[PDB]
């Protein structure tokens, strides 16, 4: 599509469908895109002071990319709510992404006077790296995104990437990428961009919660025909004497019943409660947090492999580093208070998986004898054994969607951390910057390459389609079950929508698991 | 005289999914079978009452 | 109108029967609910209500 300077090159689509088994949503927002670094490229690298946990090497690119890897990015709350409360999985299917209604504006600075102009010829560059050619940088949670409330204007976000590094330095392997080399499609006011994905296949989310435990699986009328050690000594003439004996495990013992499976996974993390009395007085928050060791450098665990954030009647208490942390609408950067932060909850694991601050188990480390007592010992650390079964965390409405499997020789269970769908070919990244434009050039030739441009920046429409898979419940249960719902009672603001300046905010995380299902 | 299959439990994630008290792991196993002796009302009364009835006739199969 | 329904069966729906009980040698403000039958029938709960009115003035033969 292409045309003149006064045709739109595209309409503005923001809605919904549900049909049956799918629904489409689609999104349509504005965005402005500056010139970054003024045009160029620059090697960027920790301080020299820095701690050595800390020390990164890298480039930062005069680009800007495209980022929609979060679902407030296409669910409305009240389509959120439609989903997780009638559906037991979910999964995206295709992608449609468009680009339109360019416009690119020159600025003038004089005598302290902006003043801003069209600026007709000028053109933006837009490529996308179909190929997964250059560092991938979505899936890690980064600001910029597409805002939640369709009337917000956004900023595009500056490309940039760490490769190796040794201390502040560099090392031969490092590579360095110019996106310029890659062939992009040029774009004055009139021309558009779009192109189309396809997810490959990927298991549905589990939007539900086990209505049942893992270690309550019995009947609880029946005995089992097999017998488990239950007394190590007996009774003799006023002492006891080493006697074994067996039982068979029933209702009244359930604990000591013979099972086909074992709980998750587990790396013990630290607990900390939101009652501020009840914590430590110190500072522990790195010297007792949980990290692993990579080629000399520690690195904090967050959040880390599924486990429950706490045990029943124990709301108060979370893992250190093990659940994510939204901010609540214009909480600050650094060391802002609990109550400007909502912590999410993973309790709905805890039928499978075990509760992160707890270990895993015990295991024997003797062997006992006529002189010697049995010995165990708690297992902090716990990796996969045959028979495990365990959930993966939770997706929530303001999260992570997805997130690129590296690719590597081996992996088990790529299924991101942060929660979401792992894919090995994920949508591609979207990058776009403005063509530089130079300033009034010297009439006597000169080799150094140009410094001085003209001021400019650009803006337009930016709309993404999502066709989504659904997969729905088909319960027997008889009680009714848990879903989401607004409270009904007065307040001064309506959850989800704006206030009285303006601002649109989300009050709570919501997550997916409501409706219920057997083990 | 042990067990020959045992239901895996679905979930997100699980490794070798063979039981561990032996034998086959299946998705979706044999199903249950159940079964039920009929109830049967013993004399009600000639009067209408809207209590659920309390008294049958004693049975088996 | 107003007897449409079967005189052996009482309704599940209760009316407010009564606004006091008796305390010690006096009355307290106290609601009770009781479900409508044949004894009290003129109670029971309806679906429909008897056409309008405009009223006139009796004269006799």
């Amino acid at each position: 599509g292409a045309d003149g300077v006064g045709n739109s090159s595209g309409n503005w689509h923001c809605d919904s469908t549900w049909m049956g088994d799918r629904v489409i949503t689609t999104s349509t927002r504005t965005w402005a895109l500056p010139t970054y670094n003024n045009h160029l490229y620059k090697q960027i690298s920790s301080q020299s002071g820095a701690s050595n946990d800390n020390h990164y090497f890298g480039y930062s690119t005069p680009w800007g990319y495209f980022d929609f890897n979060r679902f407030h990015c296409h669910f409305s709350p009240r389509d959120w709510q439609r989903l997780i409360n009638n559906n037991w999985g979910f999964r995206p299917k295709r992608l449609n992404f468009k680009l339109f209604n360019i416009q690119v504006k020159e600025v003038t600075q004089n005598d302290g006077t902006t003043t801003i102009a069209n600026n007709l010829t000028s053109t933006v560059q837009v490529f996308t790296d179909s190929e997964y050619q250059l560092p991938y940088v979505l899936g890690s949670a980064h600001q910029g995104c597409l805002p939640p409330f369709p009337a917000d204007v956004f900023m595009v976000p500056q490309y940039g990437y760490l490769t190796l590094n040794n201390g502040s330095q560099a090392v031969g392997r490092s590579s360095f990428y110019c996106l310029e080399y890659f062939p992009s499609q040029m774009l004055r006011t009139g021309n558009n961009f779009t192109f189309s994905y396809t997810f490959e296949d990927v298991p549905f989310h589990s939007s539900y919660a086990h209505s049942q435990s893992l270690d309550r699986l019995m009947n609880p009328l029946i005995d089992q025909y097999l017998y488990y050690l239950s007394k190590t000594n007996a009774p003799s003439g006023t002492t006891t004497m080493s006697r074994l004996q067996f039982s068979q495990a029933g209702a009244s013992d359930i604990r000591d019943q013979s099972r086909n499976w074992l709980p998750g996974p587990c790396y013990r993390q630290q607990r900390v409660s939101k009652t501020a009395a009840d914590n430590n007085n110190s500072d522990y928050s790195w010297t007792g947090a949980t990290k692993y060791h990579l080629n000399g450098r520690d690195s904090l665990v967050n959040p880390g492999p599924a486990m429950a954030s706490h045990k029943d009647d124990e709301e108060k208490y979370f893992p250190q580093s093990g659940v994510l942390i939204f901010g609540k609408q214009d909480s600050g950067k650094t060391n802002v208070d609990i109550e400007k932060v909502m912590i999410t909850d993973e309790e709905e694991i805890r039928t499978t998986n075990p509760v992160a601050t707890e270990q895993y188990g015990s295991v024997s480390t003797n062997l006992q004898s006529g002189n010697t007592q049995a010995a165990t010992t708690d297992v902090n650390t716990q990796g996969v054994l045959p028979g495990m079964v365990w959930q993966d965390r939770d997706v929530y409405l303001q999260g992570p969607i997805w997130a690129k499997i590296p690719h590597t020789d081996g992996h088990f269970h790529p299924s991101p951390l942060m929660g979401g769908f792992g894919l090995k070919h994920p949508p591609p990244q979207i990058l776009i910057k403005n063509t530089p434009v130079p300033a009034n050039p010297s009439t006597t030739f000169s080799a150094a390459k140009f410094a001085s441009f003209i001021t400019q920046y650009s803006t337009g429409q930016v709309s993404v389609e999502i066709e989504w898979e659904l997969q729905k419940e088909n319960s027997k249960r008889w009680n009714p079950e848990i879903q989401y719902t607004s409270n009904y009672n007065k307040s001064v603001n309506v959850d989800f929508t704006v206030d009285t300046n303006g601002v649109y905010s989300e009050p709570r995380p919501i997550g997916t698991r409501y409706l219920t299902r057997n083990l």
